[PDB]
């Protein structure tokens, strides 16, 4: 919600409470998943030329005790600030999305499961900390519905090293027309000490890229994506050596509020240390979300898990539905 | 405060500083007290027979160094959204009130003590995570000041086994007219494995209930409060066998802001594993409030203690005088 | 911002978002220092003579992973709540900041670093929690340009003994005439038991004082700044049994925006045990801030460092580079 708005300030503080509900026989899917959103996004015009832009968000959980567990899960998503040119671009600099996230977004809309290569503290593929991102839309004026960034990561060393990285960059590209859409994304980064002790993974460059194709226009979405991970795949004992990953989305939504939605995802990993070969990702998704209006929602998610159980790097294979009621501002 | 209004949604931020100071011997209820509440509060107007809302509320201490111990006593406390359809009820799902709170909440009313058996993560008594509530008020239009509730708790499976529960039902109900109101409450839960595992407390079900009086007119409040609670009442190392529990209250508010108050606390254990019977809760409490107006208010309140030395639960037996100033918004 | 103000209540909801990135040698001062603040201050007029008010401020670091490490370095900055009396004075209780930072902040005002005395939870130095503050503004509106202050504060026993304290006392005066401040402050406390069996400081009594001055007018800005800690400057290994404390700066503000800064920062630690004298800071500071407007700007600041490598101390004598991104509101 815009709150504040005056002489050439504006500020908005948003969020949502979302009451959540997991049913599957796994253990660590199942039960409360209740959570809450707060963030400010602000804007001030400084002249003609030049606007400066800051933003912050944070996840509360609301499915722990108000004892030693309290502060399970809660962090920062979001922290940056940054400088818009005109036409000629906007850059800026803190916790912010990678570049690969360009690509990895188009099937990432289903009402609860979905965009399951794009995680936070991993190189370029969801949040992460300490990125520099210039952006030009439009490209200058000239050749509009084209839009490109390069970005640049500095090195985290964290105690946790399948959240760590080295030194990279990363660019990305997209073009629309017609409500049909192409993107394309690559990245590669230096892997840290810690990261090439583990169990699995060996290389010293860590590399992410992917690709897609989407019609949106006229209440209708399709997409589909594909792409390769060397070195940077976050599983359970470390990282992949290689994976093949691919997604794909079909939804329609009615003017009396209703939108349904059918997906599929599949990954491959490639020659684990002592494992070979298997399937990290494997589903079928169906659901709808219900909008009464644009601050109250409801869903119900369900995710039909096709790995089996002789599944040889150990990932859980049952079900889940999820059920959702959504206020926001 | 409503912060923003506007084409049918309403956004209400609220929060309080509290600076406070404890006077007592017992150490664990001696020094700096102070702490801060942050909350969201939103309504949405969907049609004319359903409105969607939500909110959120946390606990900031402010006792903590900006060190190791930063995050100590942070929480939590609210997390829900629902949706009310008229005259036919509402429902709201998330971490909110049990309803058993409907009947203990009309003696906590003292400036700083009171409210003792209701408690956060116990069942129904207080605030519990994954409730899913219904609500009547007024009864679908028919009879006025006539209210009931029915409500489901999920089990929470946690580390720490006095703020778990398994599955359970609970319900209430009250009535109010010319000042008097009359209120009772029933909810039961099964217990996990390592509830029944611990020193104290045997049996495979919890209960709780409690009922009370109250008149609240003329500058007058008045309320007294009867329950009892199975296999339900925390204590130092488990929980307590039966209970019967009681507390009264009496209060007057003069024009110029002064509002003493005196109440009685009373409660008591029965069959505690190598213990017997023996009390748990025992004290006499004077105090006053000033307000200043509704944003402004001062108070202090003085909790006499009745246990008895070296008593067998081992619970602390001193005296706590509090004084507090508070700023809300 | 102002996001309220109405019935004499208002509240003012501020923030910023400072991307942030250290260069140096020193392993503990490189790569991102991301992070955000949020706070709340708001203010009741009561009536003719009377006025409530309170305040809460809060840090959210920016460059921590979204898992186990999410809350490394975020705590409550400021929670306390007051009263003004017209022209008779202020009085507050809660976490605040120590009468002593009256003198030290006059030197703290570089881009990046600097104010190395005055931290957090160091009796009156900084903010510590457990304060109570009365000041008189203008000496009752007889003696104008005269400020005075006088403080309470409450033993905080803590688990780490390096941010402890017991019950203590301190005041605090100054007077501005014609652009021209002078200032002094003392402040005195008992040391916790723990204090006492620390490798470095002995003694039942902490001390801390300082005194400076400036000139503040036609674009100018200039102080300095001496004082002296007994048993109170913390150190790695616990406190300095004595410390003779120096700063002084020098800036200019140019019309277009520009504010360069140079200050000079020497303290040494005196009589540390197994040690003797030894300086445990000294550097040079060179750096600029561009301000595009009160809400933009943007800076980099140079410490060069002239502590020695063989320090007896064992502190770290690399040079840092800090370049920052500021959004607020
Ligand atoms: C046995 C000691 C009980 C604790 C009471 C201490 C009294 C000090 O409080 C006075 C402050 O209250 C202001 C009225
Ligand atoms: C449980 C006692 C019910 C109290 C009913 C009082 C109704 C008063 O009359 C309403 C006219
Ligand atoms: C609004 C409340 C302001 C209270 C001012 C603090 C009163 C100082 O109180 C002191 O602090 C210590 C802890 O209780 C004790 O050891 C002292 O006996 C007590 O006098």
């Amino acid at each position: 919600a815009e709150i504040y708005n005056k002489d050439g300030n504006k500020l908005d503080l948003y969020g949502k409470a979302v009451g959540l509900h997991y049913f599957s026989d796994n253990d660590g899917n199942d039960g409360d998943k209740t959570y809450a959103r707060l963030g400010f996004k602000g804007e001030t015009k400084i002249n003609d030329q030049l606007t400066g832009y800051g933003q912050w968000e944070y996840n509360f959980q609301g499915n722990n005790s108000e004892g030693a567990d309290a502060q399970s899960g809660n962090k920062t998503r979001l922290a940056f600030a940054g400088l818009k040119f005109g036409d000629a671009g906007s850059f800026d600099y803190g916790r912010n999305y990678g570049l690969v996230y360009d690509a990895i977004g188009i099937t990432d809309m289903l009402p609860e499961f979905g965009g399951d290569t794009g995680v936070s503290d991993n190189f370029f593929s969801g949040r992460t900390g300490g990125l520099a991102t210039y952006r030009n839309s439009g490209f200058f004026g000239l050749v509009d519905g084209l839009n490109f960034g390069v970005q640049y990561l500095g090195k985290n060393e964290r105690t946790d090293a399948l959240r760590s990285n080295g030194d990279g960059w990363a660019t990305s590209l997209s073009y629309d027309f017609d409500g049909f859409g192409i993107v394309g994304a690559y990245g590669a980064a230096d892997r840290t000490n810690a990261q090439q002790n583990l169990q699995w993974g060996k290389g010293d460059k860590a590399e992410q890229w992917a690709t897609g194709l989407k019609y949106d226009a006229n209440n209708i979405y399709l997409a589909a994506l594909y792409g390769e991970m060397r070195n940077a795949a976050r599983l359970d004992n470390g990282f992949a050596n290689k994976t093949q990953d691919f997604s794909v989305v079909a939804q329609y939504q009615f003017d009396f509020g209703l939108r349904p939605s059918i997906a599929y995802y599949k990954s491959k990993a490639k020659d684990v240390e002592g494992i070979g070969d298997e399937d990290y990702i494997n589903y079928i998704d169906i659901g709808a979300t219900y909008y009464f209006n644009k601050n109250m929602s409801t869903y119900v998610d369900y995710q039909i898990n096709q790995l089996k159980d002789d599944n040889k790097l150990g990932i859980n294979n049952d079900d889940t539905v999820a059920v959702g009621l959504v206020y926001q501002f």
